[PDB]
């Protein structure tokens, strides 16, 4: 039901999802005044990101995204719990304005961010069960601006005229998904938030890259035109636009970073 | 009830006060790509800003900013009606991330931002009246930077002291209030919004300053450590700080500018 534009928009979710305006909310302004250097924060490891070409992964449109899925083989290592791969998805702006970015870095959004969702498998035996339980989720974020063409995200965009409406389904070839990380990736700024989206739960260990990776303006005008938020017969049709949240308030949090200057 | 923090907190504002959650909402960032000169938006007059140095001026502590009462002679003119004053009031940060302007400009704050709230007195008897109308109040911004003692700000914030508690009052002298706005007040963005408080009404024709004002290191953190949202006798007091809204989407829309250069 919830969107992010008009009367069922964000200051309007937690009407029916009361962690929407609790604590510990995603996502927010990465600025100076909130960062601080933390030695401890040492390099993850990706593991099983390099999917098999010969297999294939679902893309779906639920309504308020695209994603992917993504199989449990797929890990983060270097966290304290083994972090199993879930899904990954997108957000992104409008033709008129690229600007579409959940987080923010002093004040600026990028174009799009896309965000690589896992669950604590050591402990829970799927995602839904981690989603509502503390640092159940650890989420990996990379910022996207307008750039060049990139193939590996392609991998993902070619696919987009045939999951344009709720509900509908295709198949993705395998890559490898670390083809859509940035550079450096030792390098990033980690808190403790939320899902940015209803129920907004207060679960998710975050990692946002410091550094984006880029994707052309042709890229950002199909990702923003393909989609819409409604099945294919509904005589109401909603693009699937601007589909970010605002920053939050930092509620006395640090965002901690593994980088010093 | 509602709060700029915890479960009361901006997000939970639209359960009890639905435009919270509705049109035209404020503050927003003004920045480069919607701005739009006007040469319609000539300078705005000044009237009754003199205030008799021989009145003198109720200042409460609301619980959510501090407020000076200003008289009703006390008036705009240049807009379609004549818009008659009714408080002054102000929003801040806190001494960790002193960044508490409500409007921002290319995505970044300014320290903190004064509102002079006044009503359409030509269409309505008074403020309360005027806030739920058509072209019912007109608000003037003006952000404030750290730099220079300001010692027109200081009549204000002399009296800090005795209005520490929710509920508290103190009386200031007339002084001229023109001497709180900014240099080259013909420069301004001019855009339809809302309250940026509890109850959100969409009936605000903002004003916002192209230059900053500046107060001291000092001021600044006096208007932050100040106050209180609480009562006196309130085992559990509140520091009054970082009582600003998080700014608003703003899509296919302007901000005209009386400025182009
Ligand atoms: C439309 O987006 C979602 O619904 C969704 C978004 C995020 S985000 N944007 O990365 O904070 C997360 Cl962590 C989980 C979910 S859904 C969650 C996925 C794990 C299983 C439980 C449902
Ligand atoms: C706590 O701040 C307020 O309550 C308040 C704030 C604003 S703002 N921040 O300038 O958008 C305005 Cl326009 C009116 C009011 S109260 C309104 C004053 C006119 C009479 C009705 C109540
Ligand atoms: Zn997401
Ligand atoms: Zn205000």
């Amino acid at each position: 039901k919830w969107t992010y534009f008009g009367p069922d928009g964000e200051n309007s979710w937690s009407k029916k999802y009361p962690s929407c305006g609790g604590l510990l909310q995603s996502p927010i302004d990465l600025h100076s005044d909130i960062l601080q250097y933390d030695a401890s924060l040492t390099p993850l490891e990706f593991q099983g990101y390099n999917l098999s070409a010969n297999k294939q992964f679902l893309l779906t449109n639920n309504g308020h995204s695209v994603k992917l899925n993504l199989p449990s083989d797929m890990h983060i290592q270097g966290l304290q719990s083994r972090y199993s791969a879930t899904q990954l998805h997108l957000h992104w702006g409008n033709p008129n304005d690229p600007h579409g970015s959940e987080h923010t870095v002093s004040g600026q959004h990028f174009a799009a961010e896309l965000h690589i969702v896992h669950y604590n498998s050591d402990l829970y035996p799927d995602a839904s069960t981690a989603s509502n339980k503390s640092e159940g989720l650890a989420v990996l974020a990379v910022l996207i601006e307008m750039g060049s063409f990139n193939p590996s995200y392609d991998k993902i965009f070619s696919h987009l005229q045939h999951v344009k409406y709720k509900g509908q389904e295709a198949f993705v070839p395998g890559f490898n998904i670390e083809e859509l990380l940035p550079e450096r990736t030792a390098e990033y700024y980690r808190y403790r938030g939320s899902l940015t989206t209803p129920p907004c739960n207060p679960t998710v260990l975050w990692t946002v890259f410091r550094n984006p990776v880029q994707i052309s303006q042709e890229q950002l005008l199909a990702l923003e035109t393909a989609l819409y938020c409604t099945h294919m017969d509904d005589p109401s049709p909603r693009e699937m636009i601007n589909n970010f949240r605002q920053v939050q308030k930092f509620d006395e949090r640090l965002v901690y970073t593994s980088f010093s200057q």
